């Protein structure tokens, strides 16, 4: 399974995500295209000819790659749809309100405006404070150490989102200073953080 | 949502793994622990003051890890037993036989003696060739391209593994030389290629 | 020889480093140690059975591996001394004085405080002000692009560092904003911004 | 300083490479570019508007990004001409003969066939033997691990260059083999290794 940890940045506790027994898989032939699902959902698809269906010349997915095979796919005669959402996941935050956390103690519930929404997450940083801009993993966000951002909850108080580190973000080595990063005046509310 | 293509390596065909939308998640507390599942199942764990309970001080899963919360679940009450599968998923393999896809024409289907078992993978590498050692990613192998090596299967038949090549393997730089990895005869079969 | 620029964190000039061309290299071998030497500077040692004089078992130098070399060198009778600094060549500075450059334009000529002294860099940097807190690259630093920070000069002006932006400093994937990183006054002039 | 060490690979030796203590530092300029040089050789550059002298929009020299250099320090009047070495470093060498080195006891002298020249390298990798295909990284090529392999010497005998292992050719996880690379005949002699 997965586990997450970091005790400054988010809290001492420790996030282990499992993956469920998986049925047998089965294959739908059409064309190029051969649908595989799991049970009824379907849990995957291999194109075959791909190079001659989009431009694959560390491929990582892009919402132009997405529209290709989601093309390809259709014109195979399949009605699923790809998840096709290509939002920024990492924005910028501003962190309006902060409260102790009802019976957590070290953790604080925050209120952050995201500009297209208002998010309340959890965490325990103990740099973070009210008036602070920040960048937060909305639902959806990868982390690079693996674990996906969820619609979570810590501790009975729901959490979507997480306000990142340096760490979180990508950098290699660990900084001297381990709380959340807080950026400047300068950057945007609900603007994203990478280009 | 993960993709996977290497035209030179596995064959001109991209694998996009889906995960099925999770319905809602349900959130049993019992001190320390609380036990998330998703239906009937349990998807997760959040154990506090985790740092207590386990040495945490880029976390990677290790057996003792994996002890230390699994004494914390049960101390919490909690019947469910966590996985393991600590058993090397890239491994040395012998390339028995090579026979042509009976209907792709530019792959071909192997029989990879894996000493503990038998593998029957499909390949498109034109360089694999019977006789061969090489190694290869069993089923739940992580690439590093992300994608996890699942019994597949391709165009018809099935197919329990992946043949590796420098990129597969985690080479930063990509090689003049494209197929899969050819290894001398000093390696073993069955073996963990990493340490 | 290298090629470093940054258009947005340092201004519009390609930076140059070449390395002479050396000659002739001389060997001193005293017991397990052969000090190399070109003209009649050292420039390099090979210490034999390495592993029953240190800790060896991605090899970086550290205070400690060099006291270990430094120690054996000695015991073979060389008299030349490693340099072991060590001392944290990333640190949290504070700009206090902004000026034009008097002939470059789009470049200001700073004056910042870094604790143990104060420090004149030039910066084309379009965010920088007076009053914020920065992480400068000493002279000594290693730049992740490879570059080794020196007393340079911009444009007739003398500069002794580099003020810091997220790709400098380490980051994968490129920013939204591309001026140098502003730290919150959280941050301690003086300080290692690495840990 | 830098620091090198493959006891599996290269042998039981560490190899430190000392940066000689350069005095100071002269600068000439005319028009756009300045020379800086240390002693009486040229050690840089900082070529100012660089963008509208060459096409800079990871930076990486190219022969046509020298050419632009140096089509600009000669239009400045400099007459200096940039280096630039474009051959490949690491490439495919055959193994013709294997012999103790005289004095050394577990290193091998080797003789090299690298198509453009013979080389005569030393190496301690108990794998190593005559016939085999191998990848040598060239007087020149730079480490992963940021050693520069030069015109060495071990315990008498002279080295130019070194035989590669996976983590030399920058493999990120250790290999459960640890001596040098065997290539399989596939391989052309003579050929870059990387693309």
């Amino acid at each position: 399974m997965n586990l997450f940890y970091n005790k400054e940045a988010v809290g001492d506790v420790a996030f282990l995500q499992i993956n469920p027994t998986e049925g047998e898989y089965n294959y739908v032939t059409q064309g190029d295209v051969v649908e595989i699902q799991n049970d009824g959902e379907v849990v995957g698809y291999n194109i075959f000819n791909a190079s001659n269906k989009a431009t694959l010349t560390h491929i990582k997915l892009t919402e132009t790659l997405v529209q290709a095979f989601q093309k390809a796919i259709e014109a195979a005669g399949f009605t699923y749809k790809l998840d096709a959402d290509f939002t920024p996941k990492f924005v910028v935050g501003y962190v309006e309100t902060k409260d102790k956390h009802p019976d957590a103690d070290k953790l604080s519930v925050l209120s952050v405006d995201v500009a297209t929404e208002k998010l309340q997450i959890v965490c325990g940083a103990p740099n973070v404070e009210a008036g602070q801009k920040v960048v937060v993993a909305k639902v959806g966000a990868v982390m690079p150490s693996g674990m996906v951002i969820k619609d979570a909850e810590l501790r009975g108080v729901a959490s979507s989102g997480m306000i990142c580190s340096m760490k979180e973000l990508g950098l290699p080595n660990a900084p001297q200073e381990k709380g959340i990063m807080v950026l400047s005046d300068d950057y945007t509310v609900g603007q994203s953080f990478f280009e």
